[PDB]
């Protein structure tokens, strides 16, 4: 790690992505460290063997290498060199001459000259690179420059680097490598770092496409890939062969001297089977076995051999558990058949094909190829029962494990899925019946803290490391760790897991609330001074509207596309239509909600308040601009954690992924919610808090402010108010905690909110994200490149394959539309129910439980942020209840009893003097006689007081 | 993208509803059926356990219900032949356990049950259930009255019409319980042939030869065999993500009935509207 | 932007939330919807309406 | 097209009557539009490999 | 415009359509306003011209 490899390229025959995360294969196995320490112009030849003039370090393996890297290190000057390749057939070097003049030096010519055998041609290098950094070569032949690939030679025996630098220092490396998988982060097309796939924690790493996958649940199928025994079952009966051979004896005059294929002395191949009247020859015995048959004499670097035609089954395979319903294989040509080709090669150089094996077919049950040459009236069902195997029963074909049941199931003989995958099957010979099971099922792991951690699994084994496979209900499960039940840092509803991985049944959340206080004449307990809190909500407000182009989108500028498209202007116009229309419905709605108050703009400064000290929320001023207002901090917290067009047809820089949109036809509309008016309203509507209705405009403390919004609950009672001290001191703690939260259930609430945001913003970007990458491929066409396939083809053939481009494009077009609307139709309702909270709880204390917090609600702030709001619920929690004993109600010493105005109140005896306090909160208040109602029929249950100490209760008389 | 949604989604919703379920020892002892009196709610109230240590279980209303409506442990293992959601797990699909586990969920349920016998009080203990009623009852108005006929009439119509309605279980009421009973068999259904639906679209080969994958690689050499193959996937993948985008739009739809029940819960079940 | 008239700003026939434009095409900022409400009246012992 | 006989026609010359024609309709209720305005005779031809 | 063409017709190789919006490709330049005003048997041979 840490290496730097500048020089070190991708290799790539398609374009090269730039800066971006790709998983592929690579030819970056270390082998030899160096081997080429100190080079020189003899440098000898190396042929994909471990004899390298170097520093292997040990870590080489020395076996084989596919593939051979020369890095370069030298000042950016032309030396002079030569490459040889050595192969078998030929020789080939490249030469260079800086001089103007062919021979030059041993304007700048460079001619590769490659000679076989005696024989030397002259090949022309064509473009000269001005300067290469890095050279590549393999195996196949394959030669690659600065990673992209020129030309591939058919084959390297070794390698000969001539290469002269009179520098000391005179280069890097050149080493040789091997294949492997590998991950790479890319910048500006330039490799940075590197993952290899080993271990299993990588191979997920990889899989996920990035690095530090957050904590929690992934699945995963570990495979065997080695070859399994294999196992068969068939109907018996009684085989009867059919042997179909063919002599192919090309047995040409070596055909190095002149030509290979002219095809010398290839003549007669032939099958015994013709007929003189040659009538295509159809078995007629369902088994046999078709082989290639015997091969002519082979002489050096050269061979014939069969090549796949145009029919559905390839031939040599067909033997593999094939059915047909008539082969009728003939030799010569056979009306509506397919056929297939025998070609020569010389050392992989010359092609040369042959009419060969008209074969047509019917299809059917009867005839069958069976691989085993031998057929006769014997006794074989090969089954190998609990190891993971092939398997072909019954014409069925696949892969897993047989288990032994015991299902009497004289029904039938098969039994299949719904899916389509067969279950068990029964033996003809007694009646027993297996089932199949798959080889991998799919297990359950679990990560935290980029490590793996614990298992959810099928069987009780310890598959991985781990040393404890706890049985648990519905499944097991595997862990390293002891049990120890401290905490849970994960959960899902069942259960949470521990630190360790060790597994915890959760508790729900302890909680306690109140009810209603049913008069008893008895004891009773109610709150005392409270603690504030806050609490926090997010709620989608709006969609970034996106209009599309249906004629650029599809048609991409081709006049005839366009023509042909003239005809279905009736179909696509819906499309366009419906978006625009939706688009500007939602943005009147959304310009229609936004109010804005002049007067209360301006009280929006921070001195207005007090020792609340709510700097986040208040808007910034203008930083030495004519802007109306500027974002809060909580707001660009929130943005920073989360182009123009003018720019994108002039300039001087490569286009940008959004800019390359605007190029296909998609194009984003700005966002209804702009900051100005935005942070206007929510300035206003903060400001709206502390003015009170006066006949001067001037504002007043904001102390008082909060006393009147609790009288709201109840007739605060006191004259000096410890509660607006108190609380202030709390809250302002409260809020400077949950700042730093962004940057205690409140926490897990913040964390909710911040989890919603960043899943809109992915449910947004990847719907176009899905939209733009299907044009890339073509439906049925050649190619998707409407201008190429109009270069293919002429005007009759032309049109009839670009058609149905169109006519699945179209398909696409319409499923995302149909999809846009389904999202506009949906947040309309969440618009509603904000709309219908921030007018109730911003502005006027609710009445309503667990609409504006978990208890008793003061007041709630709101700011703004993407596509959204966010609120701010400060409510009161009871720190402490005080005790009590009460009266349910009063007699007088007349029959008449006297009850209470209104049920929110209630007596108690303080002390020798009584005392009727608030149902809600601990404030007393004077008893009076204005207070009580009189019923006639007394109710002993009361509390009993005559006339006389009436006087001493309330003054009557 | 499509596994990633899928787990993201469900790891959400299932945050959401472990949020939403609150829990009281103090009150879920109080519901004890003698605390309650003539009412005789009986069906409401959570079963005991039955020798066992589970917290709570199932209340009449409920088995009733789910009467009138597996472990993969056994899917690689065991001598029987497999069932039909053994093999869906062959298949890949994977049906998590519900978020609404039966132990958590009584004890919800009988926690706000016993939130109504229980009010502010020195002491923890209860109060005659009559007292309650008429307190609530002051609430629309001051009941004024001393001999309280209500608290004693009321009872006997409320018992019957209760011993009525589960009577319809196993007069416009009954019409709405056919209708309760109407929509949960159709969301019932309407959440299985979704999957029915999904399952059975790999049993079409949309243009090769086979839908085995093992045959074709059997019938084809390597330069023909994944030209055709390919055909497979690029269809397989299309009903997948049709799959995905209309699991995203019954979540986030439903999300709204889940809004307006906890707003209705914690509104007729805690305080008189 | 292009447009063929002058710019005298005086009214928008047609609107997005961004902007709007003037009957003879003049782009116009828009100013959002002057309103106002009231709030609670916290006794203060004081001029009042 | 009334009763398969017709009523009267719309030239596509002009860049407004383009647009109304495009809509399929007459009369297009004031709004937002897209459009692309493209050449139609040779050009010069280049070349690179 | 306004001219009746009562008797000037559609041209379509396959169904006609009934009273609907099409837009198409029509044989409608004015070239000679009459040209055959007068009519008699010798009408002569006129050659695209
Ligand atoms: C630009 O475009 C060119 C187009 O030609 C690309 O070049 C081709 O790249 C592909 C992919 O890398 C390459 O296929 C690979 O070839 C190498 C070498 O093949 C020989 O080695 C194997 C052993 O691995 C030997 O069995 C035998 O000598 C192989 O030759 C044979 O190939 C097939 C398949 O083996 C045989 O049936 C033929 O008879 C023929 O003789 C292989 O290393 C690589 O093999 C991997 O896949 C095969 C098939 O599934 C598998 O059998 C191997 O075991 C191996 O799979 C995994 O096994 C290793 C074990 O170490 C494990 O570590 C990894 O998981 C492996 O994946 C595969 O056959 C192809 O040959 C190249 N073209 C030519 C003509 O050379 C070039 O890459 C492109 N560049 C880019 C990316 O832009
Ligand atoms: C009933 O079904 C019958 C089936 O046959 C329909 O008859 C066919 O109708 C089509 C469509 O109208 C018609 O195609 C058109 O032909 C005329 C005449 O073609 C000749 O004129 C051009 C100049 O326009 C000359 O270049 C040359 O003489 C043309 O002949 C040649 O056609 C092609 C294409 O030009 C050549 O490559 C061949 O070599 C051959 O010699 C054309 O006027 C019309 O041309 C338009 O499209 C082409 C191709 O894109 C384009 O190159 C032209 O410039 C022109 O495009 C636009 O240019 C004009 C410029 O004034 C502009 O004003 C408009 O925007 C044009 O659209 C096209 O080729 C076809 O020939 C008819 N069939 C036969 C066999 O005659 C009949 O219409 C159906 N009736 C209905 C509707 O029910
Ligand atoms: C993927 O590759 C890119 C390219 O190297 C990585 O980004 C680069 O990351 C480095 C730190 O790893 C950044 O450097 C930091 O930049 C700030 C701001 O300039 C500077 O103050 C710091 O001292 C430090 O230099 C660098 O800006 C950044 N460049 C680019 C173009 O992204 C990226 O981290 C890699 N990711 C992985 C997972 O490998
Ligand atoms: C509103 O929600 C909050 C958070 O869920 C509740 O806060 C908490 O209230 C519980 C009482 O139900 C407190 O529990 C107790 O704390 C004491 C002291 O630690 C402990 O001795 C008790 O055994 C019990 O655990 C809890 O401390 C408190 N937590 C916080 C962070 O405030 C609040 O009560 C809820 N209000 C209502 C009306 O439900
Ligand atoms: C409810 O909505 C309506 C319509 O949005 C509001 O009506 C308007 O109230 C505003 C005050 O916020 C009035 O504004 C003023 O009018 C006078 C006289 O023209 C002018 O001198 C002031 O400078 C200011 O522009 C406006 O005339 C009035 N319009 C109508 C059509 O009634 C209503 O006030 C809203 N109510 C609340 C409580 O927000
Ligand atoms: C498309 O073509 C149709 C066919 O001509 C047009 O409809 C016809 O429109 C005329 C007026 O333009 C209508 O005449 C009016 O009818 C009423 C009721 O009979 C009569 O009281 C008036 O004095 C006048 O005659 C006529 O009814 C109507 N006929 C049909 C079959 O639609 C249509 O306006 C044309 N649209 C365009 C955009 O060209
Ligand atoms: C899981 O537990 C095993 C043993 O219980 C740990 O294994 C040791 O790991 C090191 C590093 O590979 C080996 O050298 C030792 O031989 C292992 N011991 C045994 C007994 O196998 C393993 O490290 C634990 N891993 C985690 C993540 O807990
Ligand atoms: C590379 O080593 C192998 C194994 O010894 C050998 O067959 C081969 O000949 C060596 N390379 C050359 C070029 O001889
Ligand atoms: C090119 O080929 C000719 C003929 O074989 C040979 O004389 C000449 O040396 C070659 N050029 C080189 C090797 O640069
Ligand atoms: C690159 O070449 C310079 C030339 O002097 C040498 O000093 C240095 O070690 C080289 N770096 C490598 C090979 O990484
Ligand atoms: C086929 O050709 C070869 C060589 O031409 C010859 O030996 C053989 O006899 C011929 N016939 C058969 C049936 O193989
Ligand atoms: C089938 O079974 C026989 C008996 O053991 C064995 O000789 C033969 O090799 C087996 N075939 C395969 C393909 O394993
Ligand atoms: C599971 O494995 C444990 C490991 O000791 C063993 O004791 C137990 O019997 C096994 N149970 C089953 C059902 O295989
Ligand atoms: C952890 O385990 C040790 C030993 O079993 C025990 O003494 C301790 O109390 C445990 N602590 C926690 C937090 O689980
Ligand atoms: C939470 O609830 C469990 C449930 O029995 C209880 O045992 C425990 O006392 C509670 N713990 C806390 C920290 O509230
Ligand atoms: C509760 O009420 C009883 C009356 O029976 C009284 O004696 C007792 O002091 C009360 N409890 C408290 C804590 O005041
Ligand atoms: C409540 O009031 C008492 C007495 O004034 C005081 O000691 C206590 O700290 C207060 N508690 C809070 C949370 O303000
Ligand atoms: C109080 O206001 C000052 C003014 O900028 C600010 O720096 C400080 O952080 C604020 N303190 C709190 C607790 O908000
Ligand atoms: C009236 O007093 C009686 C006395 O037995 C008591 O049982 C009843 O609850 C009381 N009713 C009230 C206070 O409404
Ligand atoms: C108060 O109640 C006592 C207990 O029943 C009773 O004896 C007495 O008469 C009552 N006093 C009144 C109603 O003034
Ligand atoms: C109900 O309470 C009674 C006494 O109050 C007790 O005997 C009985 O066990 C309780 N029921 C349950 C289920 O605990
Ligand atoms: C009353 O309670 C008993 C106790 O089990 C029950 O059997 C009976 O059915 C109940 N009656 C009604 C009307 O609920
Ligand atoms: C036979 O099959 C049944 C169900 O398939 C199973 O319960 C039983 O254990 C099996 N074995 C015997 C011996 O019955
Ligand atoms: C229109 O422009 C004229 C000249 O610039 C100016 O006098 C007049 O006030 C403007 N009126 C409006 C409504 O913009
Ligand atoms: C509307 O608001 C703007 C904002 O500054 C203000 O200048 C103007 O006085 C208002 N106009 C009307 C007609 O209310
Ligand atoms: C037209 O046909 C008539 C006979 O039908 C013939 O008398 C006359 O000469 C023809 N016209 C010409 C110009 O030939
Ligand atoms: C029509 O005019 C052209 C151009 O002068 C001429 O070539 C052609 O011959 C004329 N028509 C006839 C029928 O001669």
């Amino acid at each position: 790690s840490d290496f730097a490899f500048n020089n070190w390229f991708l290799l790539t025959n398609t374009s090269s992505v730039v800066d971006g995360v790709v998983r592929s294969f690579q030819p970056l196995l270390l082998n030899c460290l160096w081997s080429v320490s100190g080079l020189r112009f003899t440098t000898g030849f190396v042929y994909f063997n471990g004899t390298g003039r170097g520093d292997c370090k040990g870590f080489s393996s020395d076996v084989l290498s596919d593939v051979i890297r020369y890095n370069l290190n030298f000042e950016e000057n032309l030396r002079r060199g030569t490459i040889l390749f050595k192969t078998s057939y030929g020789v080939v070097v490249f030469y260079c001459t800086n001089n103007t003049l062919v021979s030059g030096d041993a304007n700048f010519y460079c001619f590769v000259n490659t000679t076989i055998g005696n024989e030397t041609t002259s090949a022309f290098v064509g473009a000269l690179p001005k300067t290469v950094r890095e050279f590549v070569i393999s195996r196949t032949g394959h030669f690659y420059i600065n990673g992209y690939r020129y030309f591939t030679l058919g084959n390297v025996e070794a390698v000969n680097f001539n290469v002269t630098t009179a520098e000391t220092t005179d280069f890097c490396t050149v080493a040789l490598a091997s294949y492997a998988d590998v991950l790479v982060n890319v910048s500006q097309t330039s490799i940075a770092n590197i993952i290899y796939c080993n271990s299993v924690i990588n191979r997920l790493r990889c899989d996920q496409l990035s690095f530090d996958v957050p904590d929690g649940f992934y699945s995963t199928s570990p495979i065997q890939s080695v070859e399994l025994p294999v196992s068969i079952v068939s109907l018996p009966v009684y085989h009867k062969h059919t042997f179909i051979v063919l002599y192919v004896d090309f047995k040409p005059q070596s055909g190095g001297g002149k030509c290979f294929n002219c095809y010398p002395a290839g003549v007669n191949i032939t099958l015994a089977n013709f007929n003189e009247t040659k009538g295509p020859l159809c078995v007629d015995t369902s088994h046999f076995t078709t082989k290639y048959v015997a091969v002519y004499a082979n002489v050096g670097r050269w061979s014939a051999s069969i090549n796949t035609g145009n029919c559905p089954f390839s031939f040599g395979k067909v033997n593999n558990f094939v059915k047909f319903g008539s082969v009728c294989f003939s030799l010569k040509d056979i009306p509506g058949g397919c056929a297939m080709p025998i070609v020569a090669n010389w050392a992989y150089s010359k092609y040369y094909t042959i009419g060969s094996l008209y074969v047509s077919w019917s299809d059917g049950d009867g005839i069958t190829g069976v691989p085993q040459p031998v057929e006769g009236v014997s006794s074989f069902m090969n089954v190998t029962l609990d190891k993971c195997t092939k398997y072909n029963i019954y014409d069925v074909s696949g892969v897993g494990v047989i288990r032994v049941s015991n299902d009497t199931f004289l029904n039938g003989i098969t039994y299949t899925s719904t899916s389509g995958n067969l279950l068990g099957f029964k033996d003809v010979t007694k009646g027993t019946i297996y089932s199949i099971t798959p080889c991998n099922p799919p297990d359950q792991l679990v990560v935290y803290q980029q490590a793996v951690v614990g298992a959810m699994l099928s069987e009780n084994f310890t598959s991985y490391g781990f040393s404890n496979v706890v049985e648990l209900p519905k499944f097991f499960y595997a862990s390293n760790g002891t049990y120890n039940c401290t905490d849970a840092v994960l959960t899902y509803s069942s259960f949470g897991v521990c630190a360790d991985g060790s597994i915890i049944a959760v508790q729900p959340r302890n909680v306690s609330y109140d009810s209603v206080s049913a008069i008893v004449t008895a004891n009773l307990s109610i709150p005392s001074n409270w603690t504030t809190s806050v609490q926090v909500e997010y709620l989608q407000i709006t969609s970034t509207p996106i209009v599309v182009d249906c004629s650029t989108y599809v048609c991409n500028g081709n006049v005839r596309c366009v023509e042909l498209l003239k005809q279905y202007t009736s179909a696509c116009k819906t499309i366009e239509d419906a978006l625009r229309n939706s688009a500007m419905l939602e943005s009147a709605d959304v310009s229609e909600m936004l109010t804005f108050d002049k007067k209360a703009f301006t009280l929006a400064n921070v001195s207005s308040f007090g020792d609340y000290n709510l700097s986040s929320v208040i808007p910034s001023l203008p930083r030495s601009g004519s802007r109306v207002a500027g974002r809060s901090a909580i707001e660009d917290i929130l943005f920073s954690k989360l182009a123009d067009y003018k720019k994108c047809t002039k300039g001087l820089s490569i286009a940008d992924l959004a800019c390359a949109q605007y190029y296909n036809g998609i194009m984003v509309l700005p966002g209804v919610a702009d900051a100005e008016r935005m942070a206007m309203y929510t300035g206003s509507l903060i400001g709206g808090i502390a003015l009170g209705g006066l006949t001067s405009a001037a504002s007043i403390p904001f102390s008082l402010a909060i006393q009147s919004r609790l009288n709201y609950v109840a007739l605060q009672t006191d004259v000096l108010q410890e509660n607006q001290k108190i609380l202030a001191a709390s809250f302002n703690k409260a809020m400077t905690n949950i700042v730093d939260a962004f940057t205690s259930q409140a926490l897990q609430t913040v964390a909710t909110a911040l989890n919603k945001i960043q899943d809109v913003v992915n449910q947004q970007g990847n719907s176009l994200n899905h939209l733009t990458s299907q044009l890339r491929q073509n439906f049925q066409a050649i190619s998707s490149s409407i201008q190429a396939i109009y270069d293919r083809l002429d005007i009759i053939q032309a049109d009839q394959q670009v058609d149905r481009l169109i006519t699945g494009r179209l398909a696409a077009l319409n499923v995302f539309v149909s999809h846009t609307l389904t999202k506009y139709t949906e947040v309309r309702a969440s618009r509603q129910l904000a709309q219908q909270k921030v007018n109730e709880c911003v502005k006027s204390q609710s009445k309503r439980y667990g609409f504006c917090g978990n208890g008793t609600h003061i007041f709630s702030l709101v700011n703004a942020a993407p596509e959204g709001l966010v609120f701010l619920h400060t409510v009161l929690l009871p720190t402490q209840y005080k005790d009590v004993e009460a009266w349910s109600g009063l007699c007088v010493d007349g029959r008449n009893g006297y009850v209470l105005r209104q049920p929110n109140l209630a007596l108690y005896k303080e002390g020798n003097y009584y005392r009727i306090t608030s149902r809600i909160m601990f404030e007393p208040r004077i008893p009076t006689i204005a207070d009580f109602v009189q019923i006639e029929n007394c109710n002993v249950t009361f509390v009993n007081i005559s006339r006389s100490e009436l006087q001493t209760i309330v003054p009557e008389y």
